[PDB]
């Protein structure tokens, strides 16, 4: 699927190995401390797609397909995809051939996407880099494919970040020379090819800042679908030129500061209005990145606060701004494990409920954008815009005029005051009624255009013209 067809989706990301088990359990043990294959399959992800489409996701990500290392290395197993060594087999661990063809297809059947992480940066390798034996690598059996042997110590340095290995020398991840004209048409032709056989609609790429520039736009038509990229940094500058090369990247640069505004009731809502508008100007076009607080990278918002009220908030922003949501499974269950292997939780073990607090507000959040969109051509290019802000409050505006969303969050958290805030901006018709689409209450908008916004319990306020929702699922 083309980027145009991505603008309107809305992503679960999820680990392969931690998701959903074959036999369906509920129960069967996963401890993250122990790195290991806990027995995720895509056979499992098919029979739990109910549990995803009712939160209102379009799409998934899942983690890398291709055969890993298959040694129990002092950090553990390659149960998270990417420590490949031979990219023409699949990580059995998950399934056969046939198995990631079904979940292809039943996402199809639902009108769902799939999109699958690759990595192109580097093999994984259990020891030293020194010790690798390159013969296990397929296809690129030589030390001749590969940046000589360093590790990358300065981060400032891009020809290094770049020519460098990642890892260490415990687990050491070879690094693929991509300047190579052999290992580009390889790359390039495998991807193509992956893509055919499993019928990919769109990637995710891993550790695209690890590889040079001109390798991306190639990689990308290659592929023939959608490509967002993994750029870790913060800094828009820096981050937001991969849109250059790339259709898409991951919105780094709004995470940081999203995080920082909703994980304390003290966050800086400044930081966030203004990432937002510096994200909006700068980056070739926001509406093709995607928005994120939560991964397998860093801590899960959960980690740093269970206030559920401010967990509503980020969740509701991530769906709402400008780009592709995407939700880290376990998220919506409110997990809080810290940084890696911590955050690697099964979902399983949390038995799917489908009545949690965050699987009802993500369900709903994403019910008024999958509607809007069917009604509105112009919301996915309409930039999102940033129409209000004081010390504990953001609100926001996007979509045609007539059919705006108007989100209103807050970092009051659960024992915030009830009052009444007057928005201003919100481009509504004096005396039209707006319907709350989160609590399913309505409020009309005074004749000094205004809206008088009932705040309460910290809770995200989500408006939408009620005459629009008629006919609609939203709100009886
Ligand atoms: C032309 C693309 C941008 C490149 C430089 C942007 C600098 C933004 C902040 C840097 C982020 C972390 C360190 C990387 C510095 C570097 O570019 O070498
Ligand atoms: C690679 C092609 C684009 C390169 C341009 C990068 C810097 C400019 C970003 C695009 C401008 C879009 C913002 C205008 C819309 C708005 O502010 O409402
Ligand atoms: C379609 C395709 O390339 N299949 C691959 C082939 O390239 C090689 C072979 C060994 O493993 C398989
Ligand atoms: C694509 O499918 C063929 C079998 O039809 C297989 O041999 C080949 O390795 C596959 N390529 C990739 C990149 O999975
Ligand atoms: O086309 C790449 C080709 O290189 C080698 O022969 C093997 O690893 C094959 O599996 C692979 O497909
Ligand atoms: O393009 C396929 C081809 O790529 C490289 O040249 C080698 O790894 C071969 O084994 C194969
Ligand atoms: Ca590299």
């Amino acid at each position: 699927a083309t980027p145009a067809d991505w603008r309107s989706q809305s992503i679960y990301f999820l680990l392969t190995d931690r998701f959903a088990r074959t036999d369906g359990s509920t129960t069967a043990t996963c401890n993250t401390a122990d790195q290991k294959y806990c027995g995720g399959t895509w056979q499992g992800i098919i029979d739990k797609l109910d549990y995803i489409q009712g939160m209102g996701f379009t799409a998934i990500w899942i983690t890398p397909v291709t055969a890993q290392l298959p040694q129990t290395t002092a950090y553990g197993d390659a149960y998270h995809g990417y420590w490949q060594q031979d990219i023409y087999s699949l990580n059995e661990n998950y399934g056969t051939a046939d198995d990631l063809k079904a979940l292809s297809s039943a996402l199809h059947e639902r009108g769902m996407y799939l999109m699958v992480d690759v990595v192109a940066n580097h093999m994984g390798y259990d020891g030293a880099g020194s010790s690798v034996d390159y013969s296990v690598f397929k296809p690129f059996s030589s030390q001749d494919y590969f940046h000589p042997f360093c590790l990358i110590q300065n981060y400032e340095d891009q020809t290094q970040v770049e020519d460098c290995w990642l890892g260490d020398n415990t687990v050491s991840l070879p690094d693929l020379d991509t300047t190579k004209d052999v290992v580009k048409n390889e790359w390039y032709d495998w991807v193509g090819s992956l893509v055919s056989n499993y019928s990919i609609d769109g990637l995710r790429i891993d550790t695209v800042k690890h590889v040079q520039k001109d390798f991306w736009p190639g990689y990308n038509k290659a592929a023939g679908v959608y490509c967002i990229g993994e750029v870790l940094d913060g800094d828009p500058a820096y981050t937001c030129p991969y849109q250059n090369v790339m259709d898409g990247v991951l919105n780094y640069p709004i995470y940081y500061p999203l995080l920082n505004a909703f994980k304390s009731t003290s966050g800086s809502m400044d930081d966030l209005y203004n990432m937002i508008n510096t994200v909006k100007s700068d980056c070739p076009d926001s509406t093709l990145l995607g928005t994120f607080v939560e991964n397998h990278d860093n801590p899960r918002f959960a980690s740093y606060t269970n206030d559920i009220a401010l967990a509503k908030n980020v969740a509701a922003f991530i769906i709402l701004n400008d780009g592709i949501p995407i939700i880290y499974a376990g998220q919506e269950q409110h997990y809080a494990g810290g940084n890696d292997p911590a955050n690697r939780e099964a979902t399983w073990l949390s038995g799917y409920p489908t009545d949690s607090e965050l699987y009802k507000l993500i369900a709903s959040a994403n019910a008024i954008r999958n509607y809007a969109i069917s009604k509105d051509t112009g919301f996915v290019t309409y930039k999102n815009w940033p129409i209000y802000k004081d010390d504990t409050t953001i609100a926001m505006r996007k979509g045609t005029d007539g059919s705006q969303i108007v989100t209103i969050l807050s970092n009051k958290g659960a024992s915030g005051d009830s009052y009444t805030l007057s928005l201003s901006g919100a481009g509504y018709t004096a005396g039209q009624q707006l319907t709350e689409v989160i609590g399913c209450t309505t409020v009309t908008v005074g004749s000094d255009g205004n809206v008088p916004v009932p705040m309460a319990g910290g809770l995200p306020r989500v408006l939408y013209p009620t005459e629009k929702l008629a006919g609609s699922k939203i709100c009886s």
